[PDB]
């Protein structure tokens, strides 16, 4: 995704998301059909 699309889809910035547990980063993304 682009950075703007990322923020819309996940409801936070990439930097914020990077603080989530790694396996979950995978969870919030696979659940959206993303990688």
């Amino acid at each position: 995704l682009s950075d703007e699309d990322f923020k819309a889809v996940f409801g936070m910035t990439r930097s914020a998301f990077a603080n989530l547990p790694l396996w979950k980063q995978q969870h919030l993304k696979k659940e959206k059909g993303l990688f």
